[PDB]
């Protein structure tokens, strides 16, 4: 009911897409300006009718959904409506600018939680009239089931619990962590990634040797550059900055090799070139050769 | 052809069975002792009528299959062997020892492959005369189709690709690495358990929590530290302290927790305790709680 | 010889109080508006009445040394100053703003000194038509005998004398410094403080023990935790960041479990909050149980 | 109760009258040879003669202390002691083979403690059939008030409450140290010392400079250069690479300056040289004028 | 061939002799205004003149190089131009900016380049409507013959070898580079200034011993801290933190006593005062006694 | 002066030439066996068929340098000998060792001075009864002319001083270093052939194009890899071990490719195969094609 999605990209859409798939969501996408919003809609619904061609969904249930999800600026959001999910630019100015109004135009009845993958939760919400909470999805997040709750340091019990019963509610399994930086999960995913690039860097393997060898030898179903790819390479190198930022520890520091390939704008899936280049077949070629 | 394997353990049996199942690729699964050897042997065919038990293989294969395999030590077997995938304890001397004892029993067209994965190829056959290459299965080298070819700094280029012939002619999908401190697998999947006690230690999250979120977050078969106790934690923290040797970066520095239980003998399943308590009746308890 | 404290606050009080406890010493407090300024003399003056109904000074004297400090802003009172000792903001254009502006106010003779702990002497007075050399006093300036002496690069060697003589001039014991960050002990008592928060972090111990720990097997007058409260975490997490950054290793790297709370605002005595709750009943309680 | 105190050197003398300090504790001073035990025995009761003859203990609790430590060697007197308490070298294999020898002589009721501050204790009782726990004293432990109550990773929580209620009962406050390479206090003291040496390597403040500057500007008891010399330069040497082999993080990296002293054998106050020389007169020089 | 040299500060100036040292090559010498850009080829034409005073080059071809060069505005004079090479101030948004009216001011087959020492060359051509090569020189250009070819993440590797054709049509040494921080020359010779800082500041040697031990020991024809005086120490101070901060290792960490002496405006040759004190006399000093 | 070179290998015989040339000077060219004595002034005599079958000096004098150096072993030449230098094997037992007897077999006024490049001169002269000092030669010791004057902990400057002056006799230029890791030229140089590693391994540019770009780029006479190669890859492996346990910084740390081909026997010029391969027409070729 009422959910708020700041950011309409890769995750904005797939946090839309959870909760608007149960029952009733009526969720809010809203972007930095009113046409990428209903872009990021528009990818929703052709991915909806992608899925009936398939014949893994009904035709019916694809527009209710696409019906309940209400594209625009922050300006069908910010009436107070309900709990709010940012999932904007992984940058702390941006991510606290934002929510300086999403606890104020809405009620401060509401819940607003973060969808940060490795900035200090607390930071976030340094200085608004209600809680910061943490809710922390992986993509896709209408298929996976997890959902990281990170409490902020003075960020009350009461926001904690009210979302925990949340996500429970949608067929996700919360599990509460302490904040640090890259929380549980991408701090010991996002490294592996950055690994593989330091073995390819170094000319260890190639590319698919590297994603042949983590899905054979450790049974993963993606390879760490082919995840690095889906994720988004800009975020794996912004996690990878923030852990060296808040350690201090040289063992975070981001392989040169994708500082190089984001500032190339080669970020991967949604840019249609990574560590592979995705032709128009769906296929997938290694840069390699 | 006809294959030794110098060393009849978890390994031993593992790639004498990847060696089995095909054609007139006859195995010399040898040891120190016949006593032991054969011990190996019967192991195999244990697990072998498990399984033709359960109508999944026919026996006139489990039998054509375990016929093939013949049991001893290497000078009374390996006189007329093309390919020998020594796998022995991980001690440098002994290896070298091996290797300079079959290279003058051996064929002079023999080809010498090595399953470490913690020690130099390069160093092993540093004292022979034919090249060393290397050969590394993954448990278990039956099933896992896995297996990283590993060029030494004067392995010649015909060597590295006879290797990755026998590898496709028996199923496996071979990778070639160029030497470095735990190729690509070990060097990846190793310092992510390490990240994961490093997670434990800092008090982020429980045992259970790491795990769970390790399987539902990025969709991992193992959770970090459970894959820890099935590895066996001497093994994890041989192979962290091999990168951190090899190359001096303290970004793979082992975490002094998982030394702690190393020094207390809580190897993980192979002793009944690791990070999770392995009691009688197969209920997995985290230590922690 | 009279003497210009720029800034009436904390320290520009105490430095007032150590100069004028002399006889020939006169004072000129001066801070941003002239209200400001003999608020900090005001607050000088009944902390000397205290002291006088004690009984552990006489009145006379309290009276002498008040009327020796003379309150306002500089530009009115600082022009015939024979040493200024700046107590402004850590800023490092407030000090430079400042410095400069007092290079055409203060007749040449004035030797210019700055209180600063973690900015670069150096590199405040870089354009001025004078040498700038570091006065470091430790809080409360008046009784605390240790001055520290810091050199910059173009430091002569006769200003350091002359700051020697007037040190031992005032009953304290100059210690002279080669400019670094920390000086001596802030680059020795912060990392020490550091030292606590990373042990406490990693579960070694509980805030309550490693206090007395270090005060009774190191015979310590405050434990490191106690004393990062009183100081302030905040200055004490920015101190190891100015270490860090000046020095680019990682040896002094701030403890994220500091940065953490600095964020959440407890930062010690100054919030309530720290390492211990100060209650209002003014005991403290370690935040552990 | 009977304590069992192995060792008559240093700690194993003051420890033995840490004991025998209380009513109803009776002392085994045990060692190599029984000539050495009871000359250690010798020395401390000539150190409470001339502690009667000042009159600071009556004669008359003297020859009770001392008449509650009687020497001898391991199996004739430690078969029906309560608690031991190791004080041998600091050597992980002479601790072992001690304790296995303990676990056949010692009643099954009785603790096993050990006195060390660089070993760890988990490693040090991993083959024993009953539980090890530290119980690092701090010299002199006749009246330094600190025990260190060491838990390993087996060691019950019911071992460490008894420890705390011996260290309770003798005078002592005792402190839960989860096992991690320099406990507390050292992991805390001896980086300090270590800084001390980096600061004067590079030529930031001279050695008096540096030490008047601690004891002025935080209030110690003693120098950091002082301490170290106080302590040993050979076991503070030996504390930082304990805590770099351990860790594996450059943090700990010991001082150049410091190993080159060692080599020189210019250990501090045993060896009359130090950062400062120690004249027959008393008197103290820094080596640096 | 026509060369539009953006920038007419010292490498402009020298980059546009080395190309007009040459005999069917025009170039146009922009600056942001032309008054300081026709100044620029007055320092050029001053310095030529000198040349043929001494009797190094006749008045024949110093005025023709002359009149191969055109100084202006880049609109006015590179519309027509095959090679762009810019050597502008050294910031990402100054570089990236320029480039973006050039794409429109240049014709289709015209070639852009970039002589930054420091800045990625990937990120200079983010969005451009054509490749981003990098071309660095050395000073002085005109003389000095090797050319590092910069390939960008997205540099095709036709625009590479056809900047390597110019570098040998102009009388330069090609070596390509993958682009990387410091590319080669950059992150070896720096680092080696920085080490003898190091060196130094620990008190090693001297200032002056430690340039001829490096010129005598390993024939160098300078040492490290006199060529870091010659390039300037501002200059090595940037390329040690753009190296630090692209790697996040602390093994390129900066000397802080460089780091001091850039705040004292000590930059070496260029303000007369290094590690050297550059005399009247034209003769250096060390700054050591 | 009569000088006592220990050693018979390329140091030792090139210190036995390097004194031999002057006039006053005679050698006792000691070794462990008499005839491998010998063989050092051999193969001084051998290639001094190149001096003056090439005439440069008159075998008025080019027998005289020949006839200077007197074969024999340690305990029958050097009862008288003016100073003493050491080239042993590079080994901290071997070196005590043999200044322990020099010390009862030489006369009181002789120097004792050792040539290791990596060992610690303090810790060789710990038990002697006159002070060791370090004169660090550099291959070739007859044409190289630096003389790094190691100063130990307990060395008197004096006896530095006339380290010194024997120096400039033989014609050299000392430089007094005090005792640190890799002094000075090793500590700056091999980093420099380490770093040129790290640029191959990580693809930045290829083995002939680093070697250029320091020829051209910095004016040095041999490319970082080639001096490699030139200086032995085993020393130079050996020198960053010794430079990473010494400090335990990870700034020192040997790049993976070095210690890969030291592995390999590939050492450089004098096993034929380097970063170059040597062939016997004089030239050499890049391994990189
Ligand atoms: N990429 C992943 O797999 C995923 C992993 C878990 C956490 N998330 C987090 O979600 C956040 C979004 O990143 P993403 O993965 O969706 O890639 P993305 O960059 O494509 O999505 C970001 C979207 O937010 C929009 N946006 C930016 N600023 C905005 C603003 N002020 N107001 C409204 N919208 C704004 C952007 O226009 C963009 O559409 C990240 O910060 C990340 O920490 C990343
Ligand atoms: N999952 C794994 O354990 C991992 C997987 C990849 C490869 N590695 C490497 O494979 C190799 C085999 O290890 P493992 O898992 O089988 O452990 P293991 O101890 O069970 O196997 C050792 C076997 O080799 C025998 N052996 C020892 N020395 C011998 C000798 N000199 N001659 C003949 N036989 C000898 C032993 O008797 C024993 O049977 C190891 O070097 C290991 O590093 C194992
Ligand atoms: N225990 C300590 O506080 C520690 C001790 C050593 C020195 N340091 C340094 O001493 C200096 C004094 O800090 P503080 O502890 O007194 O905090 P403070 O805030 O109490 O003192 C700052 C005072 O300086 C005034 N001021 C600011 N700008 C001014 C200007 N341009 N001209 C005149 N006055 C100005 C401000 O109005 C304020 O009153 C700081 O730079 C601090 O880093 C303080
Ligand atoms: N200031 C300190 O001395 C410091 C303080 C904290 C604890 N530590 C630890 O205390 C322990 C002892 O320190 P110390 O200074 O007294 O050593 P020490 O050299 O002064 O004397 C040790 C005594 O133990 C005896 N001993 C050795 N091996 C023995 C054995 N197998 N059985 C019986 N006796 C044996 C020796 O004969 C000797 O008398 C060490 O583990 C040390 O790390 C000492
Ligand atoms: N020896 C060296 O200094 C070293 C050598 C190799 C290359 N690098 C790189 O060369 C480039 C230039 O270095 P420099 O020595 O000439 O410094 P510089 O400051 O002297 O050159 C700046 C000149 O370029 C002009 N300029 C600035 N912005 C401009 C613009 N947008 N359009 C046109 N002109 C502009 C300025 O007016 C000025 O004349 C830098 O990127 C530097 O990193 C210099
Ligand atoms: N580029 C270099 O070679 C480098 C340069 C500076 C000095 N260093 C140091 O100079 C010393 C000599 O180096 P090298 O290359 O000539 O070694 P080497 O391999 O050529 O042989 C060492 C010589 O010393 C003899 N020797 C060994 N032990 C002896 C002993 N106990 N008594 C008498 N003679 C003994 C050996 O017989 C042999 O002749 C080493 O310590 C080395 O580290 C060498």
């Amino acid at each position: 009911m009422k959910i708020g999605v700041i950011g309409a990209g890769t995750m904005g859409q797939g946090i839309a897409k959870a909760f608007a798939q149960v029952e009733g969501n009526t969720v809010a996408l809203c972007d930095i300006k009113q046409e990428w919003a209903e872009n990021g809609l528009a990818k929703i619904k052709k991915g909806y009718e992608k899925l009936v061609a398939k014949g893994k969904i009904p035709q019916e249930k694809a527009d209710a959904i696409v019906a309940a999800i209400t594209p625009g600026l922050k300006e069908n959001l910010c009436a107070d409506c309900d709990l709010i999910v940012e999932a904007a630019f992984e940058d702390m100015k941006v991510k606290q600018t934002t929510f300086g109004e999403l606890d104020k135009i809405c009620k401060p009845e509401c819940i607003f939680a973060s969808n940060t993958s490795s900035l200090s939760i607390t930071e976030i919400g340094k200085g608004l009239s209600r809680p910061l909470v943490g809710m922390h999805f992986f993509n896709p997040a209408d298929r996976m089931k997890l959902i990281e709750v990170i409490a902020g340091c003075n960020t009350p019990a009461e926001t904690v619990e009210k979302i925990k019963e949340i996500s429970v509610a949608i067929g996700k399994n919360p599990v509460q962590v302490n904040e640090a930086a890259g929380f549980v999960v991408n701090r010991i995913l996002i490294p592996m990634i950055n690994e593989a690039a330091f073995i390819k860097m170094e000319g260890v393997s190639d590319i698919a040797g590297i994603d042949t060898a983590m899905k054979l030898g450790a049974n993963h179903p993606m390879g760490p550059l082919e995840l690095g790819d889906f994720i988004g390479l800009d975020i794996c190198l912004a996690i990878m900055d923030v852990l060296y930022h808040e350690t201090g520890d040289s063992k975070y520091r981001a392989c040169p090799l994708i500082r190089k390939m984001v500032r190339g704008g080669n970020l991967g899936c949604k840019t249609g070139k990574g560590f592979y280049v995705y032709n128009a077949d769906r296929t997938k070629t290694p840069v390699d050769q």
